[PDB]
């Protein structure tokens, strides 16, 4: 009896899955490629870890991720695999239910974690407060479209400190600034949407994941947690927070799925 672990977004959560490489199986979790390969983490990332490692049953994943990930190329452009092309593999290849993946309302959860290259790209450009709304309001209809397949359970991860990544520390502290403002913007705005869905649907069962809190306490205190400071760079992946100058290693990734797991206890595999 498996959870159907669905999961779109960027960088932070891309592995490298093919809908034509191996698919999901109770001997084989992720499908492909193995387990701790095509991440930005030197090993698995909290995708891997969830469903490996912080599983109370059968997670099965099928990880849509793409690198580099905005919502929607229409509204903040960067790569073709948008989250919106994500969402269309996801119907051209598992929305209907195959053989191969015959998830149902009770065993399916879509987790999406999006926006770090949307506000990374937009942060100086735009005004927060009336653009925000309109990245939210492109993610939600995307929710809308697997909510009309019959999705009822659902993760998000809001945006976590990128602001301090060292790729954006190098560039100044008024830049950290400014990002960090405009992110505190859109994750309010993702939090009233996932809110307003989960009341007016009724019928959902919603998580609302805080990274962003979770990685802020990290970045303030890294000694507690095994790092020697905040900002160093290391792609073996723990022996610093950051894998490279934009993307945490797989010990931070770990230290994530650790904490999600108790929230995600209400969706089914944890």
């Amino acid at each position: 009896n498996p959870t159907y672990f669905f999961t779109f977004g960027d960088s932070y959560s891309q592995t490298g899955f093919s809908a034509s490489g191996t698919q999901p199986s109770a001997s084989n979790p992720m499908g492909n490629p193995d387990l701790g390969i095509g991440t930005t983490t030197n090993g698995p990332n909290w995708i891997g870890y969830l469903t490996t490692t912080e599983n109370a049953s059968l997670v099965l994943s099928y990880n849509l991720a793409a690198g580099g990930a905005t919502i929607d190329n229409a509204l903040v452009p960067a790569y073709p695999g948008d989250l919106a092309s994500q969402f269309r593999l996801f119907e051209d290849v598992y929305a209907d239910k195959p053989a191969s993946a015959p998830w149902s309302a009770e065993d399916a959860v879509f987790g999406v974690w999006i926006g770090i290259n949307d506000i990374g790209n937009a942060y100086y450009s735009t005004d927060a407060e009336t653009y925000t709304p309109k990245l939210i309001s492109r993610l939600e209809s995307l929710v809308e479209e697997v909510y009309k397949n019959g999705g009822r359970k659902f993760l998000f991860l809001n945006v976590p400190p990128t602001s301090r990544s060292p790729l954006f520390l190098e560039q100044g502290e008024e830049v950290v600034k400014q990002h960090a403002e405009y992110l505190s913007v859109y994750n309010e705005n993702l939090e009233g949407m996932v809110d307003d869905f989960t009341k007016k649907k009724g019928d959902v069962t919603t998580v609302l994941y805080d990274s962003w809190s979770f990685m802020t306490k990290i970045l303030d205190d890294p000694t507690a947690y095994g790092f020697p400071d905040a900002t160093c760079i290391n792609d073996d992946g723990t022996s610093c927070i950051w894998w490279n100058n934009y993307a945490p290693g797989m010990k931070y990734h770990l230290l994530q799925a650790e904490d999600m797991k108790p929230k995600l206890r209400k969706l089914g595999g944890w």
